[PDB]
C-alpha cells in the first residue's frame, strides 16, 4: 500500500498546510507496513522570498529536501522512512497561496499510484479517480470565510472534490458542507509541545517558576487570522486590562496596520516577527490567547494546550475538539474574554492527564485518520 500525500505548503512555511501534513506523512510511514510519499511544491526564488523567512532559500529541491527532513528529524524521536517529490508551483499573491503548474499527478508515476491524499483537495483539483485507485481529500481551509473577508468558489468545491475524492475529511464543522465527508480533526501537536509540556509540569513540580504573567497570540499578520477582533476585545475592554501585556508574534501584509492599531491602546501590546512556536521564547507564557474564529482547527490552540498553558479562545464549532481540555476556557462575548484572561493570569494551569497528552498527539491523529479514511 502507498500513500501519495499532495499539499499546497512546505516548511519552512510556517502555515497549517505545510506543517500538518509534513508531520502525517511522518506517521503514516511509521505505521509500519505502508509506503508514503509527500508531494510538496517548488517555489522559484523569488517566490520563496515572499514565504519563506528570507533567511532560508533553496537554489535547489535538493537543498529544500534536505532542509526539510532536518527540521523534521530534529523534532520527531524516530528516523524518517518517507519520500519527498516535488511539483513546479507559483506563489499569487492576491490568492496569497501557491498554484500548482504541472499536473501534480504526474510527481508519482502510474506504476506506483495507489492512494491519494490531497490535503486542500479544493485547489489540489483545481487525472486523478482513473490515475489512482483511492483519493482522499483532508480539508484544511475555509475557503469561503476567507474570500468573503478580503479588503463563488462553494459549489465548485462541493463538485470538484465530489468528482474526485472517494472521501472527505472535514478537520472541524467550520467547513463547507462536502459530499462523500466525515468530520474528524485528524491532526495532532509536534511532539516538540508535549515534551516542553512535560518539561513545564516537572518545573511545577520542583517550584521553579514555569510561568511569567502575560498574554501572547502568534499566527500570521493578516486582519482576518483574529487580529481585529482581538484589537477590538483589547481596545473595548482596556481599563479591565490595563494589567495585561501581550505580546503578538507573526509575519504577513497587514503587520504595519496591527502595529499601529496596537499602539493607540492603554495596554502593552506588542507586535513582533513571525518565528516557530516551538522556540524556547515561547515556553513560559502562561496564557495563550486565540480569538480566531476563521481557523478550521487551530493548530497553535492544540500546541499551547500541549506546552500545559490555559488557552482563552472563542466559544466557536472549531474549537470543538479543544473544549474537552480543561485548560482551554472559552468566551461568548467582550466580558466574558475578560473575565477569562483576568481569572488565567492569576491561577495555575492545571495538569494535563495521560489520556489528554494522548488525544494531542500525532500517534492518536495517525489511528483517527487511518480509520476515517477506511484505510484499514
Ligand atoms: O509565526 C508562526 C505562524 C505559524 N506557525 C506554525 O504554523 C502552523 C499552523 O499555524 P496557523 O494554523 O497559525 O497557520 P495557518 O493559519 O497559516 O494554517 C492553516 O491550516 C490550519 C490547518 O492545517 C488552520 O486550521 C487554518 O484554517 C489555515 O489557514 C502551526 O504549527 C504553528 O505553530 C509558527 O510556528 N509560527
Amino acid at each position: 500500500q502507498h500513500i501519495a500525500i499532495f499539499t499546497t505548503a512546505s516548511i519552512p512555511w510556517l502555515t497549517g498546510t505545510a506543517v500538518n501534513p509534513l508531520f502525517r506523512a511522518a506517521y503514516l510511514a511509521n505505521d509500519g507496513e505502508r509506503r508514503v510519499t509527500l508531494v510538496i511544491p517548488w517555489l522559484t526564488l523569488k517566490h520563496q522570498k515572499l514565504v519563506y523567512p528570507n533567511s532560508i532559500t533553496f537554489s535547489s529541491p535538493s537543498e529544500q529536501e534536505a532542509y526539510v527532513r532536518q527540521w523534521l528529524e530534529e523534532r520527531v524521536s524516530f528516523r524518517l522512512a518517507f519520500e519527498i517529490r516535488f511539483y513546479p508551483g507559483k506563489f499569487a499573491i492576491d490568492k496569497r497561496s501557491i498554484l500548482p503548474v504541472g499536473d501534480i499527478s504526474d510527481a508519482i508515476p502510474d506504476e506506483e499510484a495507489d492512494i491519494a491524499v490531497l490535503e486542500e483537495p479544493e485547489h489540489l483539483t483545481w487525472k486523478w479517480k482513473t490515475k489512482f485507485n483511492y483519493v482522499i481529500g483532508i480539508v484544511h481551509t475555509n475557503y469561503l470565510e476567507y474570500v468573503k473577508r478580503e479588503k463563488f468558489l462553494k459549489y465548485l468545491n462541493s463538485w470538484v472534490v465530489g468528482i474526485y475524492c472517494h472521501k472527505v475529511i472535514r478537520l472541524s464543522a467550520a467547513t463547507q458542507e462536502y459530499p462523500k465527508s466525515i468530520v474528524c480533526n485528524v491532526h495532532g501537536v509536534n511532539p516538540k509541545f508535549l515534551e516542553i509540556g512535560l518539561r513545564k509540569l516537572e518545573q511545577q513540580k520542583l517550584q521553579e517558576q514555569p510561568f511569567t504573567k502575560g498574554a501572547y497570540y502568534i499566527g500570521k499578520m493578516v486582519w482576518s487570522k483574529g487580529y481585529k477582533e482581538l484589537l477590538k476585545l483589547l481596545e473595548k475592554h482596556q481599563k479591565e486590562l490595563a494589567e495585561l501585556e501581550v505580546d503578538l508574534y507573526g509575519d504577513g501584509e497587514d503587520s504595519e496596520e496591527i502595529k499601529e492599531a496596537a499602539r493607540k491602546l492603554d495596554l502593552t501590546v506588542n507586535v513582533y516577527p513571525g518565528r516557530d512556536h516551538a522556540d524556547s521564547l515561547f515556553h513560559n507564557y502562561k496564557v495563550f490567547l486565540n480569538p480566531s474564529t476563521t481557523d478550521v482547527v487551530c493548530t497553535t490552540t492544540a500546541e499551547a494546550l500541549a506546552m500545559g498553558k490555559i488557552v482563552v479562545c472563542a466559544n466557536h464549532i472549531s474549537n470543538k475538539f479543544f473544549k474537552q481540555f480543561p485548560n482551554c476556557r472559552t468566551y461568548d462575548d467582550g466580558q466574558g474574554f475578560v473575565r477569562a484572561t483576568l481569572k488565567a493570569l492569576g491561577e495555575q494551569p492545571s495538569q494535563l492527564t495521560e489520556q489528554q497528552r494522548h488525544e494531542l498527539s500525532w500517534e492518536a491523529a495517525t489511528q483517527r485518520f487511518i480509520k476515517v479514511s477506511d484505510l484499514n
